[PDB]
């Protein structure tokens, strides 16, 4: 546990490019001392890494605050009441349209086409609201089927992978220890 | 010294505030390994602090790329030649005046006076080369009397210099023990290459 949380922090600190971006949550991650939340800011700062990712490929910014819809219009001078909560990883203004950006990573064909279908459908249901206020929706869905990123070797990748697997294998080993034990 | 590096980083990681101006200087401290490049990186997160929080009491921008009086107004769609080089610590243009700020900390009167001088000259020398340009230069230089600042408990501040003092002792031993090593005789001799 000790070694693998050292291994895990010598990796971000080495091995991942030091884009701005990612800064934040890379020392989010270095904070961390409990097993549970490395685990938890590892895979977040993973997802970061394939989001910076997927919104320079998308022509947007990362939305590195997590403003949501409401927050980037009246950003931008736009009033659009009773907009739902919606969080997008990347979004960008221009003129009157309003790309927003959702990326993921699924493993399995089955839940590859689940997610894209409810991230479509996410951004889908503030159209109508967006165009009431003059703001043409362009919503992208950019699903990935691996962690791949420009920001880490492919090598690092997945020894950090390796890792945080190694911690989600304790702490399931941890209550098969606890459910053979109990009540 | 590994003890006093590991308590540095912790005090980084749970002391300062998580303000994302300070995640690029934050991070360089914590990939620091040797003593001496952990105790310039430290000063330096300790600087920011101070530059951040002064730019945010005087209500201007942290000139957070170091970019220059010109980049700044190239940036804004002024044209402006001349300039000498100047890189203030906070920035903002409001309408047609521009705020430049000059920030410092210094230990003793005659100290403080002698930088407020120098720091107020040096923005004063392009308050006409803007002028020109049609743009009214609004100085500020703020002087500091100690190192306090929004972004860390005093304690932790105090500790935290404390510490970066014990390092430099140290740092300043390996450099003695350095100075006796083969090591420092092959740098010396490298004068092959002069
Ligand atoms: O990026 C997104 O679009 C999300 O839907 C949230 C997300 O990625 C996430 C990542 C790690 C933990 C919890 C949510
Ligand atoms: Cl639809
Ligand atoms: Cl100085
Ligand atoms: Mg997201
Ligand atoms: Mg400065
Ligand atoms: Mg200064
Ligand atoms: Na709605
Ligand atoms: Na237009």
């Amino acid at each position: 546990h000790d070694e693998i949380i050292s291994e895990l922090r010598e990796l971000c600190l080495n091995y991942i490019e030091q884009d701005e971006r990612l800064s934040r949550q890379k020392l989010n991650f270095l904070g961390q001392r409990e097993p549970r939340m490395v685990l938890i800011e590892g895979l977040k700062l993973l997802s970061r890494c394939i989001e910076i990712d997927s919104a320079d490929k998308s022509g947007c910014t990362h939305n590195h605050d997590d403003k949501s819809v409401e927050t980037i219009l009246v950003e931008s001078g736009i009033v659009c009441p009773g907009l739902p909560l919606i969080i997008p990883d990347g979004y960008k203004l221009i003129d009157n349209s309003l790309i927003l950006l959702e990326c993921f990573v699924r493993s399995t064909p089955a839940s590859f086409e689940k997610k894209f279908i409810e991230d479509t459908n996410k951004l889908a249901c503030i159209r109508e609201d967006l165009a009431v206020a003059g703001v043409t929706l362009v919503p992208i869905v950019d699903g990935r089927c691996d962690y791949d990123n420009s920001f880490m070797p492919e090598w690092a990748n997945f020894k950090f992978r390796d890792l945080l697997f190694k911690l989600l294998e304790y702490s399931n080993q941890d209550e098969k220890v606890f459910e053979e034990s109990e009540y």
